[PDB]
């Protein structure tokens, strides 16, 4: 088939779909062309051994106002993650302590260094912002020092440094702290409202969508009907000043005035551009890369930890599993845990056989929540790294030095080609809410021209 549209959109993730949605409301015609046999991208609900699981993005925080509006508009409701009872902290010394409230049960010294580092991150985020962090007079010095070396410059206390790392390195960028800059940590902080919001799992991990985060794409895509094309990898974009022809598998050909690349930036060069994108894009794209995390799911006949008075929340910067949370489905009576193995720790796990990796991860959950954690009825690991249409998780970020050198160019159109994904977002950077903001921002740009 061949069609004409105002706008061809590559990818039916949140970002592409929100763009299409905003475009249609303005009266422009669209086609959304999607490689996979489904919409949603890095959001996906699936059933593994008869257990429904959220394989990808899923949590909504209170400052993600673009996503919260969108849910409302689509008739979707939220429920909150269970947080009653005590959380578990594992120290660098291997000590394991139950606690509630806002800081980790370390000694008073470490507690104070932590508070200091968190205040300093909040202050830099408030000054620098998420819209154009590379623009600030502090930017260059913060972008040429790794986050690790920055923590070293700020504090002699390793346990406080590792804990701060826990929330940004392993908990957001999913990269080790020696490999992104301090400016990138600040961006991540600014993008979520403040560093303190990232520290508090009651904020950043506040809510889930009844029916699963994937319903958001599924419902946007449904409203578009036949303008969504699945099982259609885009291969080729031919373009000039006044438009673009988009070529996809199954002999799809869309002639359009503008194209949106709604794909994460490590995937831009899966498509041939004719003529080639300019030098700046050739270079900039090579410097963007996804992190890596193993999202572990474990289903038990009851949420057993609630009986021992535990929330299900656990943190330990020294553990293979650095975080665990109650992830029980809305009105499920079966208990589900979610846990995260980040970056180089994920590499090490992936080198063990499937069976050794499971036992190792499970032995780690047991250290937080006791030996019942080792006998789940269902066990699963989200594997985004293997997916040719994603290739990592949660999201992409520049190598060290990239943010200030290329940040100004990451949203800039090339002729009729626009770029829209959470990985280039300002507020909501790397998250579903960032994908919505960018899709709407892109739509809004195309519409006013
Ligand atoms: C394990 C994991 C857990 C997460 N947890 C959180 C969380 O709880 N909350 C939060 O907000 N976010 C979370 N995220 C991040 C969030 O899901 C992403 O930020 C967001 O969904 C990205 O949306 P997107 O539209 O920008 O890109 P994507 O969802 O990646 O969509 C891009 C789409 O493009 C398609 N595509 C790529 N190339 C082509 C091509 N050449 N032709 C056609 N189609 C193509 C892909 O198949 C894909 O559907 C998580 C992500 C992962 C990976």
């Amino acid at each position: 088939p061949t069609l004409q549209r105002d706008v061809a959109i590559v990818g039916a993730g949140i970002s592409g779909l929100a763009a299409a949605t905003a475009l249609r409301k303005a009266g422009l015609s669209v086609a959304v062309i999607e490689a996979r046999d489904r919409v949603g991208g890095r959001t996906w609900t699936d059933t593994i051994d008869g257990a429904v699981l959220e394989i990808g993005g899923q949590w909504v925080s209170p400052d993600q106002t673009a996503l919260i509006s969108l849910l409302d508009e689509l008739g979707l409701k939220t429920f909150e993650r269970y947080r009653e009872g005590e959380s578990v902290y594992i120290s660098s010394a291997g000590e394991r302590t139950r606690y509630t409230g806002d800081s980790f049960p370390t000694n008073e010294t470490t507690k104070k260094e932590m508070d200091r580092l968190i205040d300093e991150m909040d202050d830099l985020a408030a000054q620098i912002g998420a819209e154009e962090p590379w623009a600030h007079p502090l930017a260059r010095d913060l972008d040429t020092v790794s986050f690790k070396q920055w923590l070293i410059n700020q504090s002699d206390d390793a346990e406080a440094r590792d804990n701060i790392g826990l929330f940004i390195a392993g908990g957001m960028l999913t990269k080790p702290a020696h490999s992104f800059s301090a400016l990138q940590a600040v961006l991540m902080a600014a993008s979520a409202g403040s560093f303190s919001h990232l520290v508090d799992e009651d904020f950043i991990l506040d809510k889930r969508v009844i029916g699963g985060m994937q319903q958001v794409s599924i419902r946007m895509a449904e409203a578009l009907g036949d303008d969504v094309f699945l099982n259609a990898p885009v291969r080729t974009v031919k373009w000039n000043e006044s438009g673009a022809t988009v070529l996809a598998d199954g002999d799809i050909r869309v002639e359009a005035s503008r194209v949106i690349l709604a794909v994460p930036p490590n995937l831009y060069s899966r498509i041939s551009y004719d003529p080639p994108l300019p030098r700046r894009q050739h270079q900039m794209h090579q410097h963007q890369s996804l992190g890596l995390v193993i999202k572990v799911h474990a289903v038990y006949e009851t949420p057993f930890w609630r009986e021992d008075g535990l929330s299900g929340t656990g943190f330990g910067a020294s553990e293979v599993v650095q975080e665990v949370y109650d992830n029980t489905n809305h009105e499920d009576d079966r208990g589900t845990l979610v846990a995260f193995v980040s970056d180089e720790k994920a590499d090490a796990m992936f080198e063990l056989s499937a069976e050794e990796r499971k036992a190792t991860i499970l032995a780690s959950l047991a250290r937080y929540l006791g030996p019942k954690a080792e006998e789940p009825v269902v066990y699963y690991e989200s594997d985004w790294g293997s997916e040719e249409w994603t290739r990592g998780c949660y999201a992409a970020s520049f190598d060290l030095g990239g943010l200030h050198r290329y940040g100004a160019d990451s949203r800039t159109p090339v002729g009729p080609i626009h770029f829209s994904c959470s990985d280039i977002a300002a507020e909501g950077y790397q998250h579903v809410d960032g994908a919505v903001r960018m899709g709407q921002r892109t739509a809004a740009d195309i519409i006013a021209r």
